[PDB]
């Protein structure tokens, strides 16, 4: 029938993550406390329910700048920013609950779901 | 050390692909001899060399339509960009010639590679 | 006596996903909670018995707009739709009761009795 | 991965032959010399290419009415109507001819290739 | 003494088929539950005895509108339409009952044999 | 797949001659010369090309009575009309050139091809 | 002496039968339980001994309508006339017992030898 | 398929010779110059083309006695009703003359071919 390149989505997320490095095309900030996050829309709502519900909204889709509440530990954002380019996330005991809340906050179910198997095995 | 998650990145494509039919955020035109496709740029320029190298020039990154030239053949562009956000190729015996110059148009060399060893093994 | 085409029937709900994906003839906009669908009438009613219903009657034929309980998960109803157009479902352990729940709601017998072999094998 | 449904698509062409015949959300009529033949867009689209390139143009899509040149054979036209909704291409020595000359007509590169090999055996 | 034509009870069969494509002299209305059948009621009486026995009588013979028992399953009546039109019965272990109830009903005594034979050999 | 009824089309052809043997539902009369002739419309339009020119004709359906030329030859008229309905065609040396004749007017091309290989053969 | 003509009787036979099909003389009307069959009275005596017995007989000589048992078979009736009037005897083997019976009722000597042959045979 | 009676015809032609002898419902009289004949009216129908016009009409359907002209010779009428109804024509050189003769009045093409044969040959 067809023919399915089993390296061809890891070599896109890779691009992907280039170009977020070089600030090629981020189009919006994401503000958490005081740090602040360039981001591209699409892998945010790809990998985030919040970010999917928020630039649905044709009256938050051209949204430049997005103020998340102060109370997000910037740890658990950054860490699952990276793994939402990356795949690989930096899991351990020093910020498994800032992560947690924060995947919580951003409807990441998987994640949340790995974070309760982590400390059930740990 | 980290945990691999081997169908993440399917799944991120995957919602990409739901982004792009649902028209969310779709931040560019191209056009094609008279047919218009919108498409993200972030993925465009994962996929296609020339698109990356277009996009990653400030003077065409702001660019929201992209007029290639009319000699590009539709069918390879669209099978192009169903397989760029899918990682399925429809490549059958009376479409290969045209997705092989698509490709050669687009650099995606690994896609024209793909064409090569059709032709090879048919 | 004639002559079967085996692979005639694929190219044609290939090029009906196309024209889906470019929005060419799509005649109606199915609303399930706050996200929006559209669709062909045509091969709604081909693949689901409730949409056969709907249109089948001349009351709702010329509906443009279809609004769907806010009840359907969405998750089951845009897999369903994708299937609907590519054959191919995308049924994992994730969402396996959102899709049998709204296949269900949209009379796809042959849909429900796999996600009821789906569970049954796993 | 998923689960491949080998006759799905048979069952879909079935169903939309089943509207087609009972006129449910037949949107276009084809007026050949003095015959009419009403039918849906998105077959014709999926199944010729000159009905893709006339539906395709905007300025064309909404068009109820489609006339034909009345040099198109009915025969040729009708028998590739039904093959159009059900692949069978009901083809013998007294209308090949009207056959490929109207398949090459409608673009129909596949039916040419078949009328070529028709009376190459015969 | 004479010549016998032994594809031409098929070719009059498939040109009576496209009539009713067509709607050409369909004198009559079937009325199953909600939907509605035109066809030919000659065609009706040569391959039903219940339509032959309502036919024939006088009383019966000029009914514009034949309304069946509304506990007549669709797909039973509809597939042995298309069969009585084609010749091709489509009898898969979905539709098996349905259809030899309706055959049943519409006393088509060598389709209710072949439905026994069916589920005989299945 | 389904099932083919090889001898279902002659046992239909079978009940619509008896039908006519027995005047019902036969709708229309044609007058040849001085001799009329009562038969069934589609089963005219089926077997013959003037009839389905006439038919087809919104002008002409409702037509009870259809008189032809008076120069048609009664003996080619009823010998084909048998021969519509029962697929034996009485032709010998006496009568060929009526028919043949008739069969043109009426537009019964194989007929006039059979005739054209019975004088080749005689 | 003399000079015999072998297809005289068929020719005969055959007049015969298309003055029947065109109601010309038929002086005799046969009740089958709902069923009407116009006939000539000689070719009933000719074929039928038990219609001989009646017909001989000078009181029902001029009867216009021929009652029979309501128990006669349909079939078995119709059938069998048509081979009085063509020598062409449809016998298959889900009318046989009912065609048999017949013959014996209409005291058909050779049609029942017949009968009991093909059964003997099948 | 059937089963042909080579013998039929000639034993019905026979056991309506035998009713005509024994003036079982010969319902019409012949009148030639001072003699009558008695026959049966679709004998006459089957066997002459004169008596097929005659009694086709509905006006001389019903006649009773039909009075031939004067002119025509006996012998050639009495001989060729015998050959109606036996198939064996009593042609020698001291009738042939009549017999040619009234055969043409009668409309009898292949007695009037046989009697050009026999002077031919004489
Ligand atoms: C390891 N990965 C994870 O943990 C991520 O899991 C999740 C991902 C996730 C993604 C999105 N983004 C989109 N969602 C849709 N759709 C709406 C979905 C509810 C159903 C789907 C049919 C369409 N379309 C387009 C995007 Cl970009 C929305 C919500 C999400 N939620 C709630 C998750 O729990
Ligand atoms: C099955 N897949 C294929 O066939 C695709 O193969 C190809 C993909 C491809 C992707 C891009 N896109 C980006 N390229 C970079 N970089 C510049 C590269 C030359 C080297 C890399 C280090 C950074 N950054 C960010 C993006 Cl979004 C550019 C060119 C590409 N060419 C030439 C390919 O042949
Ligand atoms: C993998 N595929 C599946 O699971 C789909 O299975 C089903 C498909 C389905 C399709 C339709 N659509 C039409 N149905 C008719 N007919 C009415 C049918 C009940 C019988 C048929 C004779 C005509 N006509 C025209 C359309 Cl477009 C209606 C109901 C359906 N139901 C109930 C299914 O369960
Ligand atoms: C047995 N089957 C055959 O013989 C049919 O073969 C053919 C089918 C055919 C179909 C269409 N219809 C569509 N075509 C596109 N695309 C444009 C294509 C040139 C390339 C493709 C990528 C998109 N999109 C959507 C529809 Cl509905 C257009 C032209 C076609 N031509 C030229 C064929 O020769
Ligand atoms: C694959 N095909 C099947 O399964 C169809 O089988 C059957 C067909 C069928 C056809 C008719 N239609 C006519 N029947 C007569 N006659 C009355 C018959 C009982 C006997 C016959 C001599 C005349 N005349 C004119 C028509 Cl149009 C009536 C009843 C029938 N029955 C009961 C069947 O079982
Ligand atoms: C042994 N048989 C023969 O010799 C009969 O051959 C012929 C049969 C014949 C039948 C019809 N009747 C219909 N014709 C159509 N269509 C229009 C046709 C030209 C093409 C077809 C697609 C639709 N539809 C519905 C009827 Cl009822 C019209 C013309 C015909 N001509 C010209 C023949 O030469
Ligand atoms: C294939 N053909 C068969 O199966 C038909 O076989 C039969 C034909 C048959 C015909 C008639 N009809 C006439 N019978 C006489 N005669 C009285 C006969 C008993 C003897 C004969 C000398 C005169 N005269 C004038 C007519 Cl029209 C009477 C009875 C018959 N019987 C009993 C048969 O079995
Ligand atoms: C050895 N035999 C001969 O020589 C007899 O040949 C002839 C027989 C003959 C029979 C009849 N009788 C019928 N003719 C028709 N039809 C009208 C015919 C012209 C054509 C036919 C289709 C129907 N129907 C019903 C009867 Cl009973 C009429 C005219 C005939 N002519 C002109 C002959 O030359």
């Amino acid at each position: 029938s067809c023919i399915q390149f089993t390296r061809h989505a890891s070599d896109v997320l890779l691009n992907l993550n280039r170009l977020r490095s070089r600030d090629i095309l981020t189009d919006v900030v994401i503000v958490v406390s005081r740090e602040q996050f360039r981001a591209h829309k699409t892998v945010l709502m790809a990998c985030s329910g919040l970010f999917y519900s928020i630039f649905t909204d044709q009256l938050k889709c051209n949204l430049s700048v997005i103020n998340l509440d102060p109370e997000i530990n910037p740890e658990g954002f950054c860490i699952l920013l990276d793994f939402m380019y990356t795949s690989r996330l930096n899991l351990r005991e020093g910020n498994i609950m800032a992560v947690m809340a924060t995947a919580m906050y951003l409807q990441m179910e998987h994640v949340v779901d790995t974070c309760r198997k982590f400390i059930k095995a740990s």
